[PDB]
């Protein structure tokens, strides 16, 4: 168990090229975008798809960009995972299907602040506040994360912490047509059962903070839902902006 | 692509514990062609339901040997070269309508105008007690043994198809495919490679390759029947079961 709790730690460290650690580091615990000049300025140097067309849609592209690429570190992080490996690739991708938005809204705690967030690997910093600038469709669908990430960062879990949190995420028996439910629900329960000594150890004298955990993934499961309708809600309004056809298949029936 | 080739050999040889060259070794094994000899190999030969009717267990047999089948090619496709750069939906996309055409293929290598090898080569099922299984289960199992034989007139070797079957799973036709171009690109690499291949290997043999791409246009249609049979098995024959991940695949095949 705590074994296995390290194991599943040295998945999360090999696979994902930006830890909690990291970025309140950076953040001081970075290049500021904050209008549409300085994100020409960022896209041309400084910092850093489909051709362009306006400053909120083409953060929204960004979104996008930065989603896909976390779901390829999701993926690897979960088949890191022994025991995730040994289900049929299909309940494989049912689990992810349903769990990766949980996890990466759960991971941009980890590179979120009162003012906004770090963005291309720790190089750029995007203002809350331009964020907020954009048009009400995109504007709206952003900044709940935020609100959600300062809450979040509260507990103050680290990357040890993170790890089995985003591994119990994953590994959940109740998303929709898994075939395995109940190979499922005993691997999530062994994460949990990790987790739960692993925050004693870790967190010694944080009460209620195992219990605070549980209400977070449930939280999780609500922030998506919502997330989803205005994914929905923009598919249907915003016709000229395109969709990532892996985003595309994810939403399919959310 | 000369490597390729070699590589892909590589994977077939490691991931798949029955060979062709060696399920002809033990052919030149333990004969099942009744009730008794089928319960002293169910006790002698250790290779489910509690035992239905003959007809039925052997149908599970079946089930058991496609679904540990389907096991190893899952681990050969992620040997694939470019397979497992495929995000991990399509890659159950080609798995899900690959999988019987690849089974019914490398089913050859153990077949003979008789029957075949069972349980690693240490037994015989006759062709001949198959043909005697009750009305419904005997005629989807027939198709496959006249399919076989054909199939061993081209004589090929291991070295060959390990290419001809990751070309069945990388097929840019199926249903659902996400990045078909991508596909495309992988498979038609390993046509190339196939091609080349079978240049050096069966020099003397004519039409080889164009003869091979139209055998795989006939496990096409093999499949299409056999999922069609076994709609019929999951309708008429209730209390007989399907493996979940069986019901998986053929739900939405017609
Ligand atoms: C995880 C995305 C992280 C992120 C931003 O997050 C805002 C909070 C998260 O907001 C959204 C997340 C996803 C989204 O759509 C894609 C999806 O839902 O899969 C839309 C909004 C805002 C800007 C950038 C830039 C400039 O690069 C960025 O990389
Ligand atoms: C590939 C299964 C190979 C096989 C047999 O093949 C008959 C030709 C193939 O026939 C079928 C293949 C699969 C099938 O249903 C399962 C599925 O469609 O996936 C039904 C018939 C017959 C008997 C046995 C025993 C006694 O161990 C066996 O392992």
């Amino acid at each position: 168990l705590k074994a296995f709790s390290k194991h599943i730690y040295n998945a999360y460290l090999k696979n994902f090229n930006m830890t909690k650690k990291k970025a309140r580091s950076i953040l001081t615990g970075p290049f500021v975008i904050h209008d549409i000049e300085t994100l020409w300025q960022a896209e041309k140097g400084l910092v850093w798809l489909p051709p362009y067309k306006e400053i909120s849609v083409h953060v929204f592209y960004r979104c996008q960009c930065t989603t896909v690429e976390t779901v390829r570190e999701l993926t690897e992080f979960a088949k890191s995972i022994p025991s995730f490996s040994s289900l049929f690739l299909n309940d494989q991708v049912t689990l992810l299907k349903y769990g990766v938005h949980e996890a990466i809204f759960a991971m941009l705690a980890s590179i979120v602040n009162k003012d906004g967030l770090l963005v291309a690997n720790g190089s750029g910093f995007v203002t809350r506040e331009f964020l907020r600038s954009l048009r009400k469709p995109f504007s709206d669908i952003i900044e709940p994360k935020f609100e959600f990430a300062v809450k979040f960062n509260a507990l103050e879990l680290d990357d040890s912490d993170l790890a089995l949190f985003i591994a119990a995420i994953i590994l959940c028996g109740d998303r929709p047509g898994l075939m395995n439910v109940p190979r499922v629900e005993a691997i999530q329960d062994t994460i949990l059962r990790a987790l739960e000594f692993h925050l004693q150890a870790n967190h010694p004298d944080a009460q209620q903070l195992f219990p605070k955990l549980l209400q977070k993934m449930a939280d999780l499961r609500q922030l998506v839902t919502e997330h989803a309708q205005m994914m929905q809600r923009i598919k249907k309004t915003e016709t000229e902006t395109s969709l990532h056809p892996l985003l595309q298949e994810i939403y399919k029936d959310m």
